[PDB]
């Protein structure tokens, strides 16, 4: 079946010159178009897309002159304020307070509404309160003179319960500059970058509109930035972000992959003591005096600088491409699937019956009965039960698709298609020889109401009994034919009920479930008969 | 040609009033429609996605009271077991070994199968033993009395084989706490939030039924989420991974941005010491006495705690949903596919000639081929090779593609299509007066058994030779026509073909590639002979 | 109208029987199957893919012996140029200067072309110069004898300005190793593994061909995978990326997890000093000597080693296989396309007006105008001004879509379609009797030329004036008919028309919207008269 292989199957399509329907679909096709290169375009469908991998190293500068009263006066440099940046992150101590020549001993608690005893038996032993940096003895002892507090062993002297010195000892701090050395690659696309290239100016600081490409950032230009006072996050602390944004285009022709720097803070502003507000943590300096070991502990604040480097790099991809190209195509039918939505809705009777007459304006609208009479065309499934009936009288035919039991065809109506007996109208009909049980679709007259005959008409004469006209019929098909005289008859019967049915039906789908009237079938039969036998009827080609 | 832009082509449709098809094309549809909402619901493929942008702030808390003998209790306070967090992890220190006034020095190695010797033969100059923390001076000394081993430059005392205490000497911080501050940024969508929300109670420490959304966790809660012992991994420590999933909708109307917190043991439970097991490091201690470098060497046993914070936050993208209906759109062609496809199986005369008697369940589906006929229709190559024969006894005609080379083409016989020569069946026919080329093709007879001839048929000389009929068909297409003689007799010739091709071939498509009988032939041409000159005779139209 | 649910439209198709056509739609079939399958196959489209969830631990093992022309030989081990991993980082020193005893005082700055004074008004007090560690205070003192420097208070003595020592102090840092530890996790997918699984050897080192599994790396290797001295950059330092790739599939039939090493410096090898080539940092070490708060500082110089760990694991994923399928459907299509396209090209008049001359090579497509002629079907929009002349001297029809305004359609030429007054060229004409605003469409004649009419063929008499024929035809629609006499006139007028626009123009779709001449018109309304009245004329059916 090679010949069943090489087979292309084209669909039948009518073309309509219609202004209306071609505008309609070309204004379809350019917008949807538009829209599918718009989209490609700006979200680049076209290019795969990777994350990109960063590698991020910081130097901080400044030094700050710090002033303790104990009035003292020192320099602080980065080994006194900063540690490296540890997971894209540096720390910028901004403030401090000290205690110092701690020894694990025991000491009377800080005085506190907690700590406060009258007696021995405000206190419990091995009592781990959450708000203490020591176990309980169990006993209380003075602290300074009349004031009596628990005693707890611990790192002692105990820290005092003091605020975060205001203004901040590092207040400077904001005068430091910080330079960012942001290494990226895509592995996919086997492109690393960084964000200092040859030739930028290593003199400049970072501002958003003259600078926007300097590395080198002024810790109090990016809380300002922020919107921020570093005097007052100074105090207790923060943390702020320095956001680096790499929107990367690795295409030759398009290429483009530069940095673009915000900030962010990144601490909640809160000040519920409950919540540890700023940043801070304690942190212990030890060393050993008289053989004894001692720990000077600082509580630092400062401000936590977190490097958030994100980004993506495209570069064009084949198929990516393909497959966004593949689930745009079905949008271009959707000027198809509209037009022949309105020429299935204006075919309507509905839609001149009553929308016309109030809405003058779509009269015009009328022609989509001529696309769909040229479009459309509706078969019914050949089921043994289908079957259609013509009245002369009437002005159309029936489809009686529905099971004749018992009930005379001529009396049981189906749906409306266009084109002796007491179930008689015209006096020329018989009463049906066949099975009872199927004797009703043969109990059919010509005609609804009662008048004359169509076997009288002059056409079925000629069209249907006509020796000459069935003879030659027969012969078209076979020129040289020869039958017997029984053969003959029953060929030109057939013909005759062939005949009737497509002059009162027309099309053969129809005609194939016509059913003729008894009148005209006696009729017929009278003109051929058969030398024996009975007649059987008609019979369902399906 | 704006006439030809401004055109629309609809396809010809044909319309089955069938139950089983359009119950199954709503069924198909039903189904298809229901999964594409599934799965865009599920799937959130409306959504455009980011992934989260994350910063971590921990905050840890306890004191642990230590016992060691030298026995003597100590407390230890977050300046002693922890470092405030980097690079999203957090470490407590569980467990410690203290090696105190280490110098750089020459010291007997601690002893060992290794560095155990017997004379200075067993030791080399300058090697360094991997399992070594020195380089050996090549003479081995008394380490303790009896016991010789080998010598070494590195820092001295040497460290003690020993195994990390049990239990654990910090064991009580499985009672620590840490509160985790977690701000996530969707830079895309512009969203930034946290998780402890206003209003959120920190008196709470978090469990996943009761306290899900509590930042405080117990580290000991931690390791039994995870199925661990506490007090078994401090001895040699461990990494646990706190993770905060983040499923965020910015969608104002679904909005919903919150944080799942899990744990998972992200160290290997490996008890193989070659891949040394736990989470251990050496830290040493530095300071001065008598003027002289030392070093106390901890090595440090903890567990490191990770956060990884992981999620994605999606809104409402237009041209995702665009893609994502352009990629379903397709899949509504399948109910008519599916359908095409079995009309064009059951159109099959095998599915009756042999699979209807063995199934007679499939009996009814005989009016696919109803549907086929009223759907496909076929048509061939207009080939020049492309002849059709007609015989009389025959009850078909034959389509005979192939070039006829010296075989008469009534023998030569091709495909099956429906509707006195040695050659001759007829008797009727003559020799072919053509160039012996083509010969073959003229040699050809009404019919392919003995007999009467079809020239003899009275259709054929009404509907062939019939010069009235012959002449009203000129007329009709050329109302006021005359012709010289020939030209005359040429016009009803050329109509005689085309008038028997008709009759015999029926559709233009078959009549047009048709081949007239010899005998037919020559009896049209005695009927309407030419004033000079010999009959072309066929000739493709293409 | 349930019925109207059960309904299935499939289109009208026209079968082909081409080997060229079926050969291109089944090699357009095969190369689309075969690279949608590619790119599924080849981009795992059937997969979704989860980001790596990732956990290093890193054990770095080996020591050093330095030499410092104090000459004194040091051991260090890890306790003294590595801190454990934080932020998938590690640290290993390389190379430092150390300045010991250092005080907050007041000192002279250490000389400069900067520092250099000659007199007390070369420094301002105060003055925080960016290349200084102290600020000035005021005044300029002996640095070491006749040589003059800028005093400020800061740590002092000022640390000397000093190249990094060459060669590096811990050079045989190469030798030293790193064991990675590496956990990953893909919550979606609920599947963690690491990168060191049961039955690896421990007692190797990474081989990028030999061992390429190995996690244990020795420094010198990295350098050399990279191309790179560590000699040179122990020196002044540097940043060093272990990539650890996962390309992951977790297919439990086609599973397959583990990790590629490579490596990558990250560090720009910039020999500007104004950009701080290498990694180096200033650490403190803090201690108390005479009751006097002292610091040795050390500028350290090392290689930071950065585990960059990403990847992908991908699952099947039945919704995205269906999303892929989708957006690939519809290039199953464009086979259907071209070939139709072919077929539009190849109809074309054009095409063989010119081209085949030209080329006769592309003679052989001329069977695209059947193709054509069997697939398109074109109609026109039933506009009210749409009509239809047919010329008996012409060879075709004219389609006048235009308003004929006092302009006789005689005259007014329009679009070509194929098949007494002064305006008249039979002689046979009678001036319209009707509104002058549409005479001009009744003032047509049967010819363009002079000469006879064809109200005189024979033909007109019969198939438009024939009584018998006329009545014939009304009955066969209408069997038992009776009419009045003036009824019966002018169903046999009405029937004249419609017979001669169907005998000239053919199609009812151009004989509706035909015109009769003049000439005719006339001739059929005197052969069937009316009783009484004028005559309407013509009038669009839309
Ligand atoms: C939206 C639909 C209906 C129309 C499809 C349009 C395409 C023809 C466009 C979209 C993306 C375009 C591509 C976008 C990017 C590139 C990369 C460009 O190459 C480079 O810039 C790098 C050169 C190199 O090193 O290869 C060459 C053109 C090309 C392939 C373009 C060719 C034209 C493409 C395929
Ligand atoms: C064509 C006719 C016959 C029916 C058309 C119905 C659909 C357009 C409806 C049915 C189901 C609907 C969906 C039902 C559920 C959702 C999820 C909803 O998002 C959520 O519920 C978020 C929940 C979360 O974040 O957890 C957004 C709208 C959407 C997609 C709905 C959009 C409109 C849909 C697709
Ligand atoms: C699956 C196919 C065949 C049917 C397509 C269904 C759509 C009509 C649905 C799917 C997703 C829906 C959308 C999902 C989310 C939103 C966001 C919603 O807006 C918000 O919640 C935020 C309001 C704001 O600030 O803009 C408004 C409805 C909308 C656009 C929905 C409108 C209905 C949509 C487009
Ligand atoms: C490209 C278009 C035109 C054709 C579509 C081809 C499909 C039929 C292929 C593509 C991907 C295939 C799947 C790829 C992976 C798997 C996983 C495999 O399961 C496992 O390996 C894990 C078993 C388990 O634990 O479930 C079973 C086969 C299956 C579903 C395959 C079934 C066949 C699939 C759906
Ligand atoms: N369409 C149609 N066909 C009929 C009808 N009655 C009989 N036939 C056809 O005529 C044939 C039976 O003819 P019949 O009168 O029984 O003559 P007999 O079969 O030789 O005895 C069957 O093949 C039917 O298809 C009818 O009412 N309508
Ligand atoms: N279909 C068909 N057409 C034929 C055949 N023989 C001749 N013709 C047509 O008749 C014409 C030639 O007629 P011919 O007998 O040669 O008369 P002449 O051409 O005037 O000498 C050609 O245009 C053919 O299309 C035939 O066997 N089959
Ligand atoms: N196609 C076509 N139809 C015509 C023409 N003239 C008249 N008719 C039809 O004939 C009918 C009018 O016939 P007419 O001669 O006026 O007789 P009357 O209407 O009874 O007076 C209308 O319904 C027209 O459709 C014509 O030139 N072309
Ligand atoms: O000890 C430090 N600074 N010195 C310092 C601190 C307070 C008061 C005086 C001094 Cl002289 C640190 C140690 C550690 C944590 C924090 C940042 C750096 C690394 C430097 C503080
Ligand atoms: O020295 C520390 N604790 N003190 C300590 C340790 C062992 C024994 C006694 C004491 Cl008092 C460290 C230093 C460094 C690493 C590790 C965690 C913190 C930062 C605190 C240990
Ligand atoms: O002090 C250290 N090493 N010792 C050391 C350094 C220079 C000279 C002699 C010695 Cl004995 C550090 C402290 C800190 C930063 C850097 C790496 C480790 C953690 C070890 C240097
Ligand atoms: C920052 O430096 C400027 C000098 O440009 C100085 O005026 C200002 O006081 C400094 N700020 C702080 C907080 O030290
Ligand atoms: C840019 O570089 C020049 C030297 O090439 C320097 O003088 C100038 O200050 C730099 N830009 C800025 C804003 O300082
Ligand atoms: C900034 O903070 C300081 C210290 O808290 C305060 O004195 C000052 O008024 C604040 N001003 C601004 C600009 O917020
Ligand atoms: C944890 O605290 C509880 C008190 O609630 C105490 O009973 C228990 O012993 C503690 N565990 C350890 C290991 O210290
Ligand atoms: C919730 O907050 C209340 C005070 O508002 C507090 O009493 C309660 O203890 C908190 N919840 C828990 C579980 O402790
Ligand atoms: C937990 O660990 C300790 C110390 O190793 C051990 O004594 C105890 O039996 C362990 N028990 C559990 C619950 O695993
Ligand atoms: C590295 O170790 C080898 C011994 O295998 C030794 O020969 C070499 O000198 C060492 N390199 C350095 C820089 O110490
Ligand atoms: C592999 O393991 C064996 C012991 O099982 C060991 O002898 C060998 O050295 C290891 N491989 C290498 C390359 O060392
Ligand atoms: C490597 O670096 C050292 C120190 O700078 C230098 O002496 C040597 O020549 C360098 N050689 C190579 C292989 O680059
Ligand atoms: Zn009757
Ligand atoms: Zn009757
Ligand atoms: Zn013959
Ligand atoms: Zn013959
Ligand atoms: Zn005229
Ligand atoms: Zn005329």
């Amino acid at each position: 079946s090679c010949s069943d292989v090489f087979q292309y199957e084209t669909n039948k399509v009518t073309r309509i010159q219609s202004m209306n329907y071609g505008t309609i679909k070309w204004f379809f096709h350019v917008i949807i178009f538009s829209y599918v290169c718009f989209a490609l375009v700006s979200d680049k469908l076209y290019q795969r897309k990777e994350p990109v991998i960063s590698s991020v190293h910081t130097k901080v500068k400044g030094i700050a002159e710090v002033k303790e009263e104990i009035l003292v006066h020192s320099v602080f440099d980065t080994a006194d304020y900063t540690f490296p940046l540890q997971g894209n992150s540096f720390f910028v101590m901004t403030n401090f307070l000290k205690t110092e020549g701690q020894e694990q001993r025991l000491c009377p608690e800080y005085p506190t509404r907690r700590t406060l005893c009258s007696s021995d038996r405000g206190c419990k032993k091995g009592w781990m309160d959450p708000q203490s940096k020591g176990i309980q003895t169990g006993r209380c002892v003075v602290y300074e003179g009349n004031q009596k507090t628990c005693e707890v062993s611990a790192w002692c002297p105990i820290e005092a319960v003091e605020e975060a010195p205001r203004p901040a000892l590092l207040n400077s701090a904001e005068n430091f500059t910080v330079l960012i050395k942001n290494n990226i690659d895509f592995p996919g696309h086997n492109y690393t970058t960084r964000n200092i290239l040859p030739g930028l100016n290593i003199t400049c600081t970072f501002h958003k509109t003259q600078n926007p490409q300097c590395p080198i950032f002024r810790l109090g230009d990016i809380f300002r930035e922020t919107g921020d006072n570093f005097s007052d996050v100074a105090i207790q602390g923060g943390i702020m972000g320095i956001e680096i944004y790499w929107d990367c285009n690795l295409d030759r022709w398009f290429h483009h992959c530069r940095p673009k720097y915000s900030f962010r803070r990144l601490d909640d502003k809160t000040t519920n003591v409950s919540l540890y507000p700023g940043y801070n943590f304690r942190y212990a300096k030890y060393y050993k005096e008289n053989n004894v070991e001692k720990r000077t502990l600082i509580k630092v604040f400062g401000i936590r600088f977190d490097i958030l480097v994100f980004g993506t790099g495209g570069k064009f991809d084949i198929i990516q491409l393909v497959v966004y190209i593949g689930s745009t195509l079905s949008y271009f039918g959707l000027a198809a699937v509209f037009i022949d939505f309105l020429i299935d809705t204006y075919s309507s009777n509905c839609c001149r019956s009553h929308i016309y007459p109030w809405c003058k304006c779509c009269q015009p609208c009328v022609v989509n009965e001529y696309y769909y009479r040229k479009k459309c065309e509706s078969i019914v499934e050949p089921k043994p039960t289908l079957k259609y009936v013509s009245f002369v009288d009437e002005s159309h035919i029936r489809m009686v698709n529905q099971q004749l039991l018992g009930r005379s065809l001529q009396d049981v109506k189906g749906q409306e298609v266009p084109r002796s007996p007491v179930w008689c109208q015209c006096g020329s009909c018989l009463p049906s020889q066949l099975p009872e049980s199927h004797r009703c679709l043969e109990e059919l007259c010509c005609r609804k109401k009662p008048g004359a005959c169509i076997t009288t008409s002059e056409l079925f004469r000629k069209l249907v009994l006509s020796r000459h006209v069935l003879q030659f019929l027969l012969l078209y098909q076979e020129p040289l034919l020869a039958l017997d005289v029984d053969s003959t008859n029953s060929r030109l019967r057939h013909c005759a009920y062939r005949c009737y049915a497509t002059w009162r039906f027309g099309s053969q789908d129809m005609a194939d479930f016509a059913i003729l009237p008894s009148c005209c079938r006696w009729r017929i039969r009278k003109e051929f008969p058969k030398s024996e036998g009975q007649y059987s009827g008609f019979k369902s080609p399906y």
